[PDB]
């Protein structure tokens, strides 16, 4: 029978990783460096939601949410359980998803790899000794048999990889993938269905709070600014990736951060760099033979290197990650075309439109994409469901909505354009937080109809209006026309049929610059 | 036969310790927690200095320094090297002892236990890659075959434990003890002979420097305040245990700190407590089952729990641990009788007397075969177990140094007050001692009026900021004056006996006048 290790301490898990994970080792600072092998990212094509009666009607079935019969799920679960039950060592992690006790979920994770256990210990909330002793029945159970292949001949499967979520039995089965993110995003997906049931708004956004208690959330796909922008010298971090907006305010779903490790350095990201020490995990990163230090710029393994660390590793981060109702709501658009404004103040109507449209770009040359609510791969309900929730929330709490371009400026990424200066974006955020941006004068950005500021402290005027940043006005009109067309097609395919009056009027139009 | 691992990185050594050291593990913060087993302290009774012509005439042979024939040293050395050569893994650590480059020693350490290697990597100075490439032949070699028993029948030995130092061949052999301190104190012993040869003063004291560059040294045996008091929020740490006073100032012999771990906590000693993390070692400490953090109050294994960390783990510690000439010289006396004043400013005459007399306490654990309770002791120059020359030799060096540099000498009671420890008295509040040191460094204590503490003849302050007046004079602190008189009388007799047995015959008139006398307070 397997030797079962229940809720081991971080140092104990590190010890186990070093012993049974062939390629795992310690960095000069004590972080646990490991590799996930074959899969170094999510496998959306292999994600499934079991087709159970309790949720079938609410699940937005399509490219992201794909059905799996209960019979097939039973088959993959059996494969996963038999694999787990036949390992020499089994690791169990009991934790909570959510910092607000009134809404948190009890989760139990079974892993075969010690680093996956450490990851979950770091990424979710660790229960107290008393809570563990009285944990009872978990709400959700994750069977991470990722080191084991699935049977691709099972009806519904398309490969040896399978990440299936059953809302009826409250179970996640992972096969054929050791990428730790699959567990974390599986929990996010669970939250994207349970919160709607409780009428709360799950958000694929980071968040922080100012000294005066003003909360700001930043929506966006991974690698588009959530982690770096929420890390503010003058603001306490609440979380860098996933939050829920309730009647009481917001709460971080996680107990840690799974940040992209690319380019981490003590100069421009001191706090995060310093967090990559003992107790933390380095996933698919390469270490320098000489010093045993991680080469954060080395992507020879993959372009999705990661580090995972508890929230406690970030100075200023809230011990209990909960805070008030968002004063400022930010949409991060990683615009590869370079036509989106550094910042635009959205009206209530535009907020709705831009939120559900989710225009941004996925990182690995940055591919443009429309991702519902800036979290398309994890949504369970239709984009409109969440859009309506946000509209109601922001209206009730008088939240200010902003659109920030974290992509390119002056041209197209595929033509060698330069990225929107991080310094400019931060300057804009400070202006949002200082209250000046909300009081300055605005001008309309033609065609798009976006309201851009005429002036912003520390920010160049030629940047505020994208048109001014482009050398060739002809190329600007051509690119703008192309993107507008993309917005129109996306909208016509996704929301037109049931769109409201305000929505249709928010669809951008092409206005050639005379 | 063995796979030899040379100059590994800290993470590599930790990995090795976890793999081959059965009872080793990591603490909640990443420190390598290990056990030294049978020996959890030094074995002074098993310490030996080889009887070689080059040092025989200078070594103060006696109860501390005991001869070992060159032939017998060859025997233990053979046993050691044989053991080392037959292990599956051998660890080598090349390093420097001494931050002053004109006096530093190249040391090569051979160990079988990975933690002993990590220990020395932390405790001595790590050479630059360039220096390692041109390291060449080491000046001294330590063969730590501590996991292997010695042949007790070997002439000169009295047990299966042997810690021998040969100044001629420049080697230390360790057998029958896995206590890491044996290596550290071996190098200290070497310095206590090599420095005298260059007429520099080796000191069993910690040291730190102020913003203005003023250096302070604190003499004392382990567990009497050297580490605690040198870790000052307002001053940069130089070292916590071993320094040398040269013609240019002072230099730390070590590259880390081997601190007593008993009672460490983030409340009163945050800096030291925070240093116990990845890269550091915890020796004979017990971890809290549910927290994984060291239970710094647990002495179930021994009362000499330790932690070892690089000086780099202490914020503000000097990278190159060297500074100027001590402006203030402090003698720490862990007085269990509660009769020593919290602070006394010593005259030049008293300074020499108190230095060689070395009255303090021998805390439990540090050395083998002790009682779970602290015992008053007279340890020459506050470093008796490690001295090579006679106490008087070092005393004369200090007198000349302090005179030349106008150093101010202070005596601090880091033990008990208001009564005897064995009668339930409370220890000297750390707050008081810290306030006193602040007054020494602010220059106010040197400017206050002093009064004479009768019999002892010690000059005590009439006032010190943040210090209750009734504590400045031990007498006023005791509840029963009769009990105070009887205890002071007992301790005075102990001083007189020690002085007469050790220095009286050849003592100068000035030294003899420093001898305390009993004056009943009526």
């Amino acid at each position: 029978p397997p030797t079962i290790h229940r809720n081991l301490l971080s140092p104990e898990l590190v010890q186990w990783a070093l012993k049974i994970e062939k390629d795992s080792r310690l960095t000069a600072r004590g972080a646990l460096a490991v590799m996930s092998y074959a899969k170094t990212g999510r496998s959306p094509l292999d994600k499934r939601i079991v087709d159970t009666d309790d949720v079938r009607e609410n699940v937005d079935w399509g490219k992201v949410n794909m059905k799996l019969s209960e019979e097939s799920f039973a088959r993959v679960r059996k494969i996963a359980k038999e694999f787990l039950d036949t390992r020499e060592h089994l690791f169990v992690v009991d934790c909570f998803a959510g910092h607000d006790e009134r809404y948190r979920l009890k989760v139990r994770v079974f892993t075969t790899r010690p680093y996956h256990a450490l990851f979950m210990r770091d990424m979710l909330i660790v229960p107290t000794p008393e809570e563990l002793a009285t944990f009872g029945e978990p709400d959700y159970v994750i069977y991470n048999a990722g080191e084991c292949k699935a049977d691709p001949s099972i009806p519904g499967l398309t490969s040896t990889t399978c990440v299936a979520l059953n809302f009826k039995t409250r179970e996640q089965v992972i096969l054929g993938t050791e990428y730790a993110g699959e567990m974390k995003k599986g929990i996010l997906t669970v939250m994207f269905e349970l919160m709607p049931q409780m009428n709360h708004l799950c958000m694929h956004a980071s968040a922080n709070v100012g000294k005066q208690g003003d909360v700001t959330v930043f929506f966006g796909l991974s690698g588009t600014g959530k982690t770096t922008l929420s890390a503010d010298p003058h603001r306490n971090l609440i979380g860098d990736d996933e939050h829920v907006w309730t009647d009481r305010g917001v709460f971080n779903i996680e107990g840690g951060c799974y940040a992209k490790a690319i380019g981490l350095n003590p100069k421009t990201e001191k706090d995060i760099y310093d967090a990559v020490r003992f107790g933390a995990v380095a996933e698919n990163c390469v270490l320098d033979k000489r010093t045993g230090e991680i080469d954060f710029y080395d992507e020879s393994i993959c372009k999705n290197t990661r580090v995972a660390y508890p929230l406690s590793h970030i100075e200023g981060a809230l011990s209990k990650a909960i805070a008030g109702h968002p004063k400022n709501v930010i949409f991060l658009t990683n615009d590869a075309f370079g036509v989106m404004p550094p910042v635009a103040r959205l009206t209530s109507a535009q907020a709705m439109f831009w939120f559900v449209m989710g225009y941004t770009a996925n990182v690995p040359t940055a591919r443009p994409i429309f991702s519902s609510c800036f979290g398309g791969p994890f949504l369970v309900r239709h984009a409109t469901f969440y859009g309506e929730q946000l509209a109601e929330k922001m209206q009730k709490h008088n939240s200010r909505v902003w659109l920030l371009n974290t992509g390119y400026a002056g041209g197209r990424a595929d033509r060698g354009a330069k990225r929107m200066p991080l310094r400019v974006t931060r300057a804009i955020i400070d202006a949002i937080h200082d209250g000046t941006l909300d009081r300055t004068e605005y001008e309309e950005y033609p065609g798009w109809g976006l309201h851009i500021p005429k002036y912003v402290a520390k920010v160049p005027e030629h940047l505020l209006n994208p048109r001014k940043a482009w050398k060739d006005v002809r190329q600007f009109n051509e690119t703008s026309k192309e993107l507008v067309a993309m917005f129109q097609e996306s909208f016509s395919a996704r929301f037109a049929a049931k769109a409201s009056q305000e929505m249709k009027s928010a669809v951008p139009r092409y206005v050639e610059f005379a």
